[PDB]
This record gives structure tokens, C-alpha cells and sequence, in this order.
């Protein structure tokens, strides 16, 4: 089959031909029929820092996919061959103090498909019969590609007390937080709040959001007061940029919940004090999904129709095309790009 | 000025003059530019027995309002000569188990604005200074006048666990049902499923349901099985009929919750154990709207329009007119009636 | 090895001679140490209407106990032989909403160890492997033998709010309502107030309640107003008592929680209007132990000596002597009764 | 009158002669009956920037005091002459964001007793009725005094999912933390761990914490995984020392809570992801008391015995000597002192 991997520690990545991987005992055989890529997927690409210290190849990248289940391991009884499928990409211990708490997002021996073991930027996968989400028939694969992406905005905005009747400000327009925008809007918050430097992001938000902000050309932290006429009860931080989790807080009012799912790429000065004892402020940290209510909650959405991701999907390109996917998505120029290991 | 009133132990409204009341300390006067009718006010009108131990004649009723501040009471700051505003009716003691525990919406000392003293079906009352929710100049009065009974929607909705990415089962089409499925469908849940027997009141769902279900013709537990695969997390009542609630509660999924504001008009037979104890089912009494917490998410919802009230708003009669108004209630044919004080 | 069994549709139970249960897959085979003895052995004992609609013989009873893993069936990781483990009577299907939802205590298909399948009062039992709860191995078995059934009050106590800081009252001083008193005390509950017309059961409470009631010599709903003032903050049921159940909500003060263990024989009268809906009451049915969360909290409080449950074992008694021990259960003259399958 | 008083812009306080206030609308006549200092009061005395950039002589101080209520002004209903009080700081305006959200503890026009107008370090003194919280007449008005701080401690323990039934590490066991590991003991945490560098601060936990750590001492993550197997489900900070919360957050296990108490006097180097978003950890900036319901968790936790606050009183002295006071506290020597306006 053909696979994109990395097979050296360096940068870039390579179309190979593998055998197809064999199930065993409570694995599944899927059948990839659309993968999408994502900033983990770039930080592997460029070979950087992050990458170093967490990538050990050869691996098969991939971990935002859809397929069908082609096969299943002696004794799995479910899902089932035939059954179209999502993927959650951590792959849970069951044997850990998170785990016992229910705090499978956490796990402290997570390991995550496409990261840590062959992924899903392949013909197959194989994957623990326990991760696949079984899809409607009708849902179209491509959809089903990016819920895991979708899984983490959704555990974002649900955290904490939700948004439903509250003032919200998110802070990063990229694809997850656009992804937040249209979570936030179809549950009822308001004023929504958008932020973010890079105009091509912000007008992907615009039907979501009641007011669009280039911190870059406005003062946030006054846009907000006008709108508002004080602050936001909640901040979904996105981005990791320092001065944008510094302003996003000073944006909330006093009591107000930060959710943050943004990963800085270096620690930040922080005013403990200031921005969040004195104020009474709760901040969140938000990793993965919630193994199965967030789950739960987004499929409900999209299955309803309460969402329609489908203006995300920005581009579709076979496997074997998979520079110029990287290339689009490096650039700033695409939201969620969808890769067919078909061609 | 003219006000409506229930001058004797007897059915009826008497239409009065009275001399503009002036407001003491801690107090407003506002020049009311709208008013609705609910059940509440029905048994007043037919002098039943709840209105009978309750009500104590000379008495101007009302108690869904919006308006304008015409004057304050010395030493009142807030809100302001010109605001336009909504009443909360309860008029809670601050001085009892109840309103320290933050739950002002069941003080034990609560007094009813239209009930226990003077209401809005008049074109100025007195009220409590702290009972006036200041609403954006450009808001109409009409939609003003209901934000109270909506309120009762609202919280129960974001009551327990909320409704977003939820399925939910809502019993009875009646108004406040009616916008708890606006509330419902604006907050994301979905599938969202509506029953009522009477399909004028069900035909007013059709645009926030996803499916509607006249349970008399169709076996409820059967449809919300084929919707969802079993059964609804969350059960919104507000009906308070018996036969309603007991399938309510069969449609709800283990470890649901049940938010019940329905007010049924005898006591029912109750299987506790195998209705809520053995499948761990929560049910939660609402009452009132938690005070401002409700009242903030409910305007949230309306000023950003999530929601949008107007579809609930039938019929605008004079409050002269009133004789006409009480039938139109007693009947069923509208959803919310407004009264202009002013004709 | 021997084992207390229900061979025919009738009263009683017989010592029998089976050989000894092997585990497969997912399994451990358990050599008992300690088992207790509760309602629902007394209900399969009398063979009555609960029993007649559940039990289908033959059937070895018991599903409070622990042992010791004397082996454990291929593949399994965990326990391991040798360790000292509680173990949960409930075995969940994990491919219900119910699971999905993480409510396991709830699952649609549950099925329930010495009741569905044969149980703890023999000197072996295969039962799940995800079942085992390990102790540590200086835990007497004795105490560890009851950790279900205080489970079950840990569940009620710390289910909605919790109790720290709370008025509480306790109606049922029956075993698990004795539990839920010493685990009310060790968790800061005040004032703490137990109900039941039992003398012998009201006493084992003396030491953590702090007013003892018996409802049928005091006035219930009095000694509470003059104990907090009003009501109570928390109600914790656990007896099912029709009566004691409607003053115990009578009892609550507005916006108060009532949590309710207790299983009411016969379907009550409930005016759903004036003891729920109208004080804005919240109801919850509690049923099992949350799956880890209870384990976890109640299995602390014990381990770290915050609570002590030696003083509920009131016997002990080898297995061949059950009929003294039913007897001695039956008649209120004992609270946790333990035997022992070796002798 | 006797009265202390920060006079001019400079360090110290003065001893002074007032005549005796009165209470005008809303407010009541305190004779105070005991008085306590802390770090604030500490600013105050040294005079440092935040005291310079927040008080306004000629100030009398001190915000923790208890009393007798005197007189009350006009129309006053509640509390009583003859009521014994104690005092909530924090005068809340009821007019922002934070106040109608219910979160009257981060009011941003909070004006404190003893720092924005005058406070208890008098024979009697002036204050809103609604700041005070009746006390039962045989409290004493010792341990009364120092409800205020207390309160701050049951506010961070009670916050997110509480204590009982889990693991808790306290950094901090100045007077606030050593008051917050005797409530989590009364709470039913288990295993209890407390950590200060100080063995005289650390010396008064022993009776209330599992583990007794001296960080400088021993490796706190070693120990914490002694005692717990890995690490805690809460972490309670009250000391702001920028290594006691580096420390104090690794020790907590992924998905745990932080309730942060503590004010660090600079800026800390924070690596949000490493510390919080990846390990899904939620910090709760504490501040105040939750308005009422703090009060209500606290006294009751007194009012009970659940929890005994005089081994935290090491000195009482006349207000006179306050010299001395002042300097056991910059000193560390004492827990809470003590201070009798009366000589
Ligand atoms: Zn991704
Ligand atoms: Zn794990
Ligand atoms: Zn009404
Ligand atoms: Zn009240
Ligand atoms: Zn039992
Ligand atoms: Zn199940
Ligand atoms: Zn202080
Ligand atoms: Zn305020």
C-alpha cells in the first residue's frame, strides 16, 4: 500500500509502498478513505524542536482520518467490518490514575497514532478496536476526517460552564478555533468575539462571529468594552501567542473562565497575581477530548446539523501530492486540507 | 390612570382610574408600554381556588411588563429616569434560608409583583427599584414584556447539565415550552424532539424541532427511540400532565436528567424506584428565574439574536380590550397576548 | 468447595458442594475470604415479589465480599494472584449510551454478581477482571468484604453538592444509612441530623449524627427547625419509608437537594407541584457505585482512616451457620454481618 | 473613643480618641469585641507600594473583627441590638458585571473595611448591615474575629470539586493554609499533605495533615508519590513563592485542580503548557469570600465543631500594645493575634 513517512531524523517526509498492517486480539483493519493534516503534522515536517523530542522514525504520520473498518482482530466484536469510522488518536493505558478517574484525555502513557506509532497518511491503519467512533452511512467520509480536530474545540468551549447565553472572545482564527467560532454560534453565545492577526482567518469567521478584531489594527481590550461594556465571560485561547493570552485575559471580567487549548512555544512572564488570583478567574487547560462526551456533544452537532463544517474543508489532494498539502497549510492559505491515500 | 383590577372575591377584572402612584425610596415608577398574560393570571381572572387562598382584592394585576422609568425614588441611582425596562416579579425578602443560599428564586418570603400587590396592567406601577432589568433602547416593548415568562424557559434549560450537543425531549408546546424549544435549538442540542397533543401549539415548534410528535396519535417512547437509538438525555416538562411526565421520564436514558417546571393540578402516583432511583435519574424543580444569572443568559440569547421572540407575540390588544384577551388565553388559539396600557 | 445456593423457586437457601469455577479470558478467580450479607440476599431468602422477578435458580448468592486472586485467566494483565481485592457486583456491557456516557452504575444491560450470575457466599468465584478493586494488603477482609455496600452511601453523600458545610438529614439508620452518617460526619456536615423508629439502629449513629430522632416520638419537621432554624440543606434517604420520605422533603429548605438511595416497596402518592417543582427542589435517584469516582472517594476515606467502619461489624459467622446469620439480619438485631465461606 | 489610625503617608499607626460614629440608613453601630491582624494590615504598618498606591489617611485599620451591634440606623431591620457579628470586608457596589453574575467576592468596586474607609482596630465602628453575619451568642467573639480569614480558606478548599474522598498537597501553612488543612481534614480529604519550609508554621499542621513536609528538607514530589502512589488530586496554594508552585502543580496528577490563594510578589516564568494545558489542569484564582455561601460552609464548620479554631489564637493583646503585635507578626513567631479595643 502507499504510506507517507518519515524516515530519518530530518526534514520532509516520503511516499513509500508497506505491506498492509495485520490486526490482532482487540485490534480493527481500517481502510483510509480521507486524512487531514494539522500543526502536528507541520511541527514532524519541518523536523523542528518539538518534533526532536517526541518523533522516533520510521513512522507513518496521520492522525486526523476516516476509513472503514476492513477488518478486525479475533475476537473484537465491535466495531465491524464494513462500519464507517472516526479515530480518536490517543490510545489510553487503562492503567494509570487519570485513566481511573475518567480522565482518559490525560493519560500519563498516552500514545498517539500517527505520532508515537504508524498513523493514518496510509492506505491502512491499523488501529485498538476500543478508538474507532462509528459514523452515519451517509456521513461524508471527509467530514468524518477532521472530528478529531473538531473533538478538541468542542472540549474547549464545553469546559467549565460552557458558553450558552455568555460573552465569549477567542482568541485564534486557525482552523480549530474557526472550528470553536461556528461551536460557540450554534450554541448560543453572544456577543462572540474574534481575534486574530492574519485576515484570510478572520473572514472564515465572519458568519459565526458578531464582531471580527485584527488585534493588530484595533485595540482588542477596547473593541470588547464597546461591544460588551466591560469584558467577555469567557476566553477560548487558541493561539500559544503570549501577548494574546495576556490581552484575552485582561479581556475578561472579574469571575470569568479561560479555557485554553493554545500550546505557547516558550513559558510566558505571568502575573499570577494579576491576571488571575485577584480577579477570581479559573483557567482550564484543554487536552485531546474527553473520551467520549466530547465525543458525544460534536457528533451530536454535526449529525444534526446544528454545525456544517464543510467550509472548512479548503482543499482535497491524493496522497501522493502531499508537498503542496504541506505547502498550502505552512502558508496560511488553507483551513483544513484533505489528503486521499488512494492516488 | 387607567388600570385593571380585581376589586372583589369574584371572577372578572374591574377596568379602574386611579391617581398616578409616586415611587418612595428605593423605588421607580414606570410608565408601562407593555404587558402579557399567562396562566397565573387566568386563575385570577376565574377566581379558582389557588387565586382564592392567594389573591386579596383591591389588586392591579400583571406581572409580565416592560416600560419606561418615568421617576425614581429619593436616593435611587439605579436604574435611570428613561430606561427602558423589564420586571422581574418576584420580590424576594433577603432575609431568609433561601436568598443566603443565592436561590432568591424560591424565598419563602416572595412577593409577586401583580399577585401579592400592584402589577403592570395599569399605564404606571411602583416597583422595587432592584426588580428592574435595564434593556438596550431599541428593543421592543412587545418582545420586552415577555423576557419574564421566558426566563422560566430559559432556566430551565441551562438548569443541571445544560443542552448543548444533548438530545433532548421537550413535553408541552404551551408558550414557555415553546420558547425552551427556541432556547433548545439556539443552544445546540439536537436531536431535538417536541410532543404536545394539540397541533396548533405543536405547528409553532415546527421551525426549532427536529421532530414533532402528537403523542396521542403516535407512541412517543417509539418515535424518540427511532430519533435517537434509545433514548433523550434531557427531559424538559412543562405541561404538568401526569400521562406526559411518566413518558417523559420512560424516554429519558439512564442517568438522565429531568427539569420539570410543569406545575401538575393534583398530585400524581409516582414510582419513585423505578422511575428515577433505579435508573439514576436526576429531576430538578424550576422555579422562578435564578435571580440574574437567568436573566443574563435569557437577553443574551435575545439582544445578540440567538433567539428571536417575535414569532410567540399572536396578539396586541388594547388594554380595554381585556375581556377579549382572557378568552383568547381560557381557549388555547394564541401563544402570547400583549395588553397596551395606553388604549 | 462449598457454597450457599438457591436450587429451586422457594424459601431458604442450601449448603451445597460445587467444584471450583475456572476463569477464561478477562477473567480471575477469587478465593473469598469475608462476604456480608444484605436486603437483597434477605429478599432472594424470603423469595419474595422482588426475588420472584429476578432470581432464576440455581443461583450461589453473595455479592458483598472479598478475597484473595488465586489465578487469573489467560491475558490477563491485571489483578494480579496474590493481590488482595473488593470487588464491584455490578458488570457493565460498555455498548450501551449509558457506558458511552460513563454512567456505568446505570448500564442498560447491567448484570449483578450472587444475583444474575453466581456470587461471593462460596469459597470460589470467577468474576471479570475489571471488576477487582485491589487493596492494600494490611485492609482486613472483614472491612474490605463491606466497601459495596459503602459504596452505595459515599454515592449519595457525595452526589450533586456534596455535604461539607451542610445541614443533613438522614432518614434510614438501616446499614448503608449508618454508613452514609459516619461518612457525613467525616466529610463536615453540620448540624447532622438521623431519623429511623429503630432504637437499636438509631444508637450505632450516636457517635456522628448530632440529634438523633425517632419519627415516631418527636415531631420530625420540629426538632429540625429548632436544630438549623428551618431546614435541612441535604436529605439523604435510605429508607423508602412512603412517610418518612414526604417529611424528609418537608423537611429540605428551598432550592435543597434530596438524594435518594432508598427503594420504596409500592409507587407513592407524590404531589410533584408543592414537594419538588415549586421550592425548586432537586432530586437524585442514586443507584450503584459511580465506577471509580465512588471507589476512589470511598476507598480514601477508609485507607487514610478518616472513617472507620469496624464498629457496623456487629458478627461473624462461618458460611455453614447462614441460617442463624439471615436470621439474626432479619430481625434488626445486627447491622453487618459477615461470613465466612471456609468453615 | 479609642481608635488605630494610619495618619500620614508613612510607616507606623497611631493611637487616637474619636467620638463614638453613628450609624445612619443601612447601617449599624459595632462595639467591637476582638480584632486580628494580617499580612494586609502588614502593608499598611511598613507603609510599602501597595499600600502607597491604595490607602488614603487619616484611615483607622483592621478588617477582621467581631462585635456587638450597638445601635442601627434608621429603618435598619437586620441584624439586631444585641446581636453578636462578625465582619464581611469586602463592601460590594451591586452595580457590574460581577456583582449581577454573583460573584460579589471580585466586585470591581469592592471597598474594604479597614483599607478604603475605617475599620475594627476601634472601640466601635460603623458598617453597611448587610455586612454583617450574625453569630450564636456563645461564640467566641476570639475565634469570631477571624471568620473573615478563615472564610478565604474554606473559599479555595470548597472551590472546584472540593476535598472529600481525595488526595490534597497545601504549600502554605501560614495562618490561612494551617486553616485550610483544618478544614480539608474535616472535610475527609485522604492522604493530607502539607508543605512550608517553616518548622514552626509546619508544627501546627501535625495534628490535622497525614504527611509533614519540609521542602527544603525533602524532595516534596518524592514524598508526594510516597504517600500517594503518584501524585494529588488537588493542590491548595496559599504562600505566592513562585518554587512552591512550580513544585506544588508537578505534583498534582494530570486533570487535577489547583485552587490558588496565594499572591506571589512579582511576576512568575510560567510554562502554561507544560504546567497546565497539557495536563489538563484546571487553576482556580481565589479571592474573598463567595458572598454568603462561604460564610455558610465556614460557620457552619465552626458552629458544629466540625472544625475547633483556637489553637490557631496564640496571643491576644490590648489594642494599646499594638507595637508588639505588629512585630510578632512581620516576625513569623505566632498564628493569629489577637487584639481587644477595650484597653
Ligand atoms: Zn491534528
Ligand atoms: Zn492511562
Ligand atoms: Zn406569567
Ligand atoms: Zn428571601
Ligand atoms: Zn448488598
Ligand atoms: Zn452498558
Ligand atoms: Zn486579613
Ligand atoms: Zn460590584
Amino acid at each position: 500500500m502507499r504510506a507517507l513517512a518519515k524516515l530519518a531524523p530530518e526534514e520532509g517526509l516520503t511516499l513509500v509502498d508497506r505491506p498492509v498492517p495485520e490486526p490482532g486480539p482487540g485490534e480493527i483493519l481500517v481502510r483510509v478513505e480521507a486524512a487531514s493534516i494539522c500543526g502536528t503534522d507541520l511541527h514532524i515536517w519541518k523536523w523542528d524542536a518539538w518534533a526532536r523530542g517526541r518523533i522516533r522514525p520510521p513512522l507513518v504520520t496521520g492522525h486526523e482520518f476516516s476509513g472503514v473498518v476492513e477488518a478486525v482482530g479475533p475476537g473484537v466484536r465491535r466495531p465491524q467490518v464494513g462500519d464507517h469510522v472516526s479515530l480518536e488518536s490517543h490510545i489510553v493505558c487503562h492503567a494509570c490514575p487519570a485513566c481511573r478517574t475518567g480522565n482518559y484525555h490525560v493519560c500519563l502513557n498516552t500514545q498517539i497514532l500517527g505520532v508515537d506509532r504508524d498513523g493514518g497518511f496510509a492506505e491502512y491503519v491499523v488501529v485498538p478496536a476500543e478508538n474507532a467512533w462509528v459514523n452515519p452511512k451517509d456521513l461524508p467520509f471527509e467530514v468524518a476526517a477532521i472530528l478529531e480536530p473538531f473533538g478538541n474545540a468542542v472540549h474547549t468551549v464545553y469546559a467549565g460552564s460552557g458558553v450558552s447565553g455568555k460573552s465569549v472572545l477567542i482568541t485564534g482564527a486557525g482552523p480549530i478555533g474557526l472550528m470553536a467560532a461556528m461551536v460557540v454560534r450554534a450554541s448560543g453565545a453572544g456577543p462572540i468575539l474574534v481575534s486574530d492577526p492574519n485576515p484570510y482567518r478572520l473572514a472564515f469567521a465572519r458568519p459565526y462571529a458578531d464582531r471580527l478584531v485584527n488585534p493588530l489594527e484595533e485595540d482588542l481590550l477596547e473593541v470588547v468594552r464597546r461591544v460588551t461594556g466591560s469584558g467577555v465571560e469567557v476566553l477560548l485561547e487558541f493561539s500559544g501567542n503570549e501577548a494574546a493570552i495576556h490581552q484575552g485575559l485582561m479581556a475578561l471580567i472579574p469571575g470569568g473562565e479561560a479555557r485554553i487549548l493554545g500550546i505557547p512555544s516558550d513559558p510566558i512572564r505571568f502575573d499570577l497575581a494579576g491576571e488571575l488570583v485577584m480577579r477570581g478567574i479559573t483557567a482550564f487547560g484543554i487536552a485531546g477530548r474527553r473520551l467520549w462526551q466530547t465525543w458525544m456533544q460534536g457528533t451530536a452537532l454535526v449529525y444534526s446539523g446544528r454545525v456544517d463544517l464543510s467550509p472548512l474543508l479548503t482543499h482535497r489532494l491524493p496522497l501522493s501530492r502531499y508537498r503542496e498539502a504541506f505547502g498550502l497549510l505552512a502558508s496560511g492559505q488553507a483551513v483544513k486540507v484533505i489528503l486521499d491515500p488512494k492516488a
